[PDB]
């Protein structure tokens, strides 16, 4: 119902419709009508609600055939497919589009719907299916006590018995997700399916959730934690693809905790894609976004300043273009009556670039990781909502301990560094 549309053509003023074998054009369009209601399924077939068949001709025999019928031609690219009607119905501007809006045919496509568990790997809704002798477009619920909504991922389930769940938005969390009850939380470990990154990042959003993000050390811990006693390689949604940015969360989620091995992250060129291993107590590893591995998923239900100071929002900003250390550079502002900068949105990153900064290569921010390792805080216990980080950034986490973070260069984005180096620094209070 969600992604069944209705055929048109301007050239003719009237709806595909399909009547046995018989494909006729009809003016009265109405979409309670299932004969004259379509939707784009696998192998780039057309499929027909009414029908329960799919469009095809033969290697001008044009009609409506059973989906498995191997021997004629049942493949349709939407692109081409207006104007292949109006070349085999002389539809003689004269487009074909969408009834209701003038959206071209391609507006809808079939996208592979990626199951959760079952004797399938996490591989996609084969649609359409057969079981018992009954073709199915979409996942039903028909052959289960517990009424869960189930598909095939091959062309007959009498024959080859494979099947899988269904993917389902929703607001509770209950049969398929575990449930972290400090947090409002729920996360699911898929460790039978085995998907790209890609396919996987879209199994998640499929049911109205996203891939992992491990924003906090408690979540790492509570993670730790379910992966207790299993062995497996899964993603989590830390990826490298922005190519204007470094490190960050499939969820846009701010990158404040990290847990990288030891000898990671190597090759963050070809490898863009991290993973959680089991192995090594919940570490984090970067991989081939290619590869197929099991993943996991995460999802929530439901001013006047002072002489020398400009200011910005809520806040006061001004610039000391002294260089010191980290820590030298905190102090000073406290002399100040005022700390280290903290940003908390990208307007208030755009300012500080763009007219506090000015034209100063380096600057010192109040984010730095000396209280916990890996776990980075502001300095003024602002909350960490925000990251934005330089390509390949953050990278001195394991070589400097003592990591503090710096604006660098004119985009305004950031660099990590040991607090050993001298740099200017940004004061902020109200």
């Amino acid at each position: 119902e969600p992604n069944v549309f209705l055929i048109f053509s301007h050239g003719l003023q009237g709806c595909l419709e399909a009547q046995g074998g018989q494909v006729r054009v009809t003016p009265a369009c109405n979409t309670s009508l299932p004969a004259q209601r379509w939707k784009w399924v696998s192998r780039n077939r057309l499929f027909n609600l009414g029908t329960m068949q799919c469009l095809g001709t033969g290697w001008a025999s044009l009609g409506m055939y059973e989906c498995d019928r191997e021997a004629l031609n049942l493949r349709w690219h939407c692109r081409t497919l207006g104007d292949q009607l109006s070349l085999l119905l002389g539809a003689r501007s004269g487009q074909w589009r969408i009834y209701g809006s003038e959206e071209d045919l391609c507006a809808l496509p079939y996208h592979e719907v990626y199951t959760i568990q079952g004797n399938s790997h996490g591989k996609p809704c084969t649609i359409p299916f057969k079981y018992d002798n009954q073709w199915f477009h979409g996942c039903t619920s028909t052959g289960r006590e517990d009424g869960h909504l189930w598909c095939a991922t091959t062309q007959d389930y009498g024959k080859d018995e494979r099947w899988g769940f269904c993917p389902i938005k929703s607001n509770d969390c209950e049969t398929f997700w575990d449930k972290d009850q400090l947090t409002d939380s729920c996360y699911q470990f898929n460790f039978q399916s085995t998907l790209s990154w890609r396919e996987a990042w879209a199994s998640c959003e499929q049911q109205g959730a996203d891939l992992l993000s491990i924003t906090e050390i408690h979540e790492q811990t509570y993670i730790n934690g379910l992966l207790t006693g299993y062995s497996s390689t899964l993603w989590i949604g830390l990826n490298d693809l922005d190519t204007s940015g470094g490190w960050q969360w499939s969820d846009n989620s701010p990158l404040k905790y990290l847990n990288w091995e030891s000898d990671q992250p190597d090759n963050p060129s070809e490898e863009n894609c991290g993973v959680i291993r089991t192995e090594s107590s919940g570490g984090w590893q970067n991989r081939d976004c290619s590869i197929a591995l099991p993943y996991v998923c995460k999802k929530k239900p439901n001013v006047e300043c002072e002489p020398s100071w400009q200011p910005f929002q809520g806040h006061c900003y001004r610039l000391q273009a002294e260089k010191r250390s980290w820590q030298e550079s905190k102090k000073a502002c406290l002399r100040g009556g005022g700390d280290l900068v903290s940003i908390h949105s990208m307007a208030e990153l755009e300012f500080i670039t763009k007219q506090i900064k000015q034209e100063v290569e380096e600057l010192w921010i109040g984010l730095n990781d000396l209280k916990l390792q890996m776990n980075f805080e502001w300095s003024d216990g602002s909350l960490v909502s925000f990251t934005h980080w330089h390509p390949f950034e953050p990278n001195n986490f394991r070589d400097s301990l003592e990591d503090c973070v710096t604006i660098w260069g004119p985009e305004g984005r950031w660099n990590d560094s040991p607090c050993n180096q001298s740099l200017p620094s940004i004061c902020k209070k109200a």
